[PDB]
C-alpha cells in the first residue's frame, strides 16, 4: 500500500503546564506528528511573538516554546496552533509568598 513516511498531522503530546518562579527560563514543548512543519504561537488569544523573553523553535515532531527569564505577565495559557489542529497549557509563574504553608 502507500505507507504514510509523512506523518499524518495530530495532536500526540499536547502542550503541557509548566510552573517555575520568575528568573527560569522556560521551555514548553508539543508534539506535532507533522515532522519539521512551523506553527502559530499564541499566549492569552494574542499571536505570541518571539521578543526578548520569547523564543521559538520547532524540532522534527515537538514544538519548543522558551521563555527566558519568566514573567508572571507572560502567564496564564500558550497555544500551539497548525491550521486546524491546535492545543493548550497553562503557564504557571510560581509565586505567591502566601501559598497557605511555608
Amino acid at each position: 500500500g502507500i505507507d504514510p513516511f509523512t506523518i499524518e498531522p495530530a495532536w500526540e503530546r499536547h502542550l503541557q503546564d509548566v510552573t517555575l518562579k520568575e528568573g527560569q527560563t522556560c521551555t514548553m514543548t508539543c508534539q506535532f506528528s507533522v515532522p519539521n512543519v512551523k506553527s502559530e504561537w499564541f499566549r492569552n488569544g494574542r499571536v505570541l511573538k518571539p521578543q526578548g523573553r520569547v523564543k521559538t523553535e520547532v524540532e522534527h515532531k515537538v514544538h519548543k516554546l522558551t521563555i527566558a527569564d519568566v514573567r508572571a505577565e507572560d502567564q496564564g495559557q500558550y497555544t500551539c496552533k497548525h491550521e486546524d489542529l491546535e492545543t493548550s497549557a497553562e503557564l504557571r509563574i510560581e509565586k505567591g509568598e502566601l501559598r497557605s504553608g511555608c
